[PDB]
């Protein structure tokens, strides 16, 4: 869907940005600093879940640029793995949310977060 590499870059960064917001916004709740409303959380996770599938398609060959390390392309299999483990954690998050269990959510939240970090460690400049 992209004409220039710059456009894929702009797209993926935007998706990542949005996702960061949707995920990050739950930290105070998960930490107990904000009240917990199951329904609100559930809806937010639904959005997050949609957003989380988006970025991956904008890292095709020829989209080199931004803060993407070249290893994303040299080591595609490793990148796919990182991405899949991440989506899997999203699924867990989603299940915790659906169930309305703060403990579960809290734990899953940590798992997801570690997933973000794992990817960044190997593939983000
Ligand atoms: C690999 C599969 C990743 C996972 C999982 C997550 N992120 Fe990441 N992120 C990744 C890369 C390769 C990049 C650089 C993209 C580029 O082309 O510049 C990023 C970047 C971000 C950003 C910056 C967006 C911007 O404004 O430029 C943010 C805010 C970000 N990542 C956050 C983020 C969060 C919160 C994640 C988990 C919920 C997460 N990322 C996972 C690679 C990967």
């Amino acid at each position: 869907q992209f004409a220039k590499p710059e456009d894929a870059v702009k797209y993926r960064q935007s998706a990542l940005t949005l996702m960061a917001s949707h995920f990050g916004r739950m930290a105070p709740v998960v930490k107990g600093q904000a009240p917990y409303d199951a329904a609100q959380i559930k809806a937010n996770v639904e959005v997050l879940k949609t957003l989380t599938a988006l970025p991956w398609a904008a890292f095709g060959a020829g989209t080199e640029g931004g803060d993407a390390r070249p290893e994303i392309w040299s080591d595609a299999a490793g990148f796919k793995q990182k991405q899949q483990a991440f989506q899997d954690n999203i699924v867990k998050l989603s299940a915790a949310a659906d169930a309305g269990d703060l403990d579960k959510l809290r734990a899953a939240f940590g798992d997801v977060g570690a997933s973000c970090k794992a990817c960044h460690d190997s593939y983000r400049k």
